[PDB]
């Protein structure tokens, strides 16, 4: 799982995309998605 302000997605990312409870995944740009 990811933590708050954690990268859940974004090109080049090869990690889990599930944000910690209480948060959600938010695409920042086509190369980064933060969890807020």
């Amino acid at each position: 799982t990811q933590s708050h302000y954690g990268q859940c997605g974004g090109i080049g990312y090869s990690g889990p995309t599930v944000c910690a409870s209480g948060t959600t995944c938010q695409v920042l740009n086509p190369y980064y998605s933060q969890c807020l």
